[PDB]
């Protein structure tokens, strides 16, 4: 079909290392970036190696230098976490409500946040935003004071 947001749109020769770029439909962080000749003239392509901002699972591009590669933006949020349970996770906010979505611990980083947590602590969870499709990603500690 179609929808839906994001992205941007932007051309293949401008992103640079640690931009944020969709490949094979999935959102990745530039790592490596080059810039071959092939050609003739006045001709570049740009070889972008970016790891997904989710799983990790490296990608690779291979674009003119003036193509135009779909850009995605990441919002980051650092949202409080309230409990558990399960099921899942939860969080609460700043502000606000919310979520009843969101689920990992991965991880590791699962591991770590459950035993947090369970200890006690009252723990800072950002998340990262891919078009719609979400996840955690930061666990921390608030410096509490008034």
């Amino acid at each position: 079909d179609a929808g839906s947001s994001a992205t941007y749109p932007m051309q293949c020769s401008a992103l640079r290392k640690n931009g944020f770029v969709v490949i094979k439909s999935r959102p990745c962080k530039i790592v490596d970036m080059s810039t071959s000749k092939t050609g003739k003239h006045g001709h570049a392509k740009v070889h972008l190696v970016a790891i997904d901002i989710f799983t990790g699972k490296k990608l690779e591009d291979l674009s003119p230098s003036t193509h135009n590669m779909e850009v995605p933006v990441v919002k980051r949020n650092e949202y409080q976490l309230l409990d558990i349970d399960d099921g899942f996770l939860s969080l609460m906010n700043m502000d606000g409500d919310t979520k009843d979505d969101v689920k990992a611990p991965e991880g590791e980083l699962g591991d770590s946040l459950q035993t947090a947590f369970d200890e006690g602590k009252d723990l800072m969870v950002t998340i990262i935003s891919a078009m719609g499709e979400e996840a955690a990603i930061s666990f921390k500690e608030a410096a509490r004071t008034d």
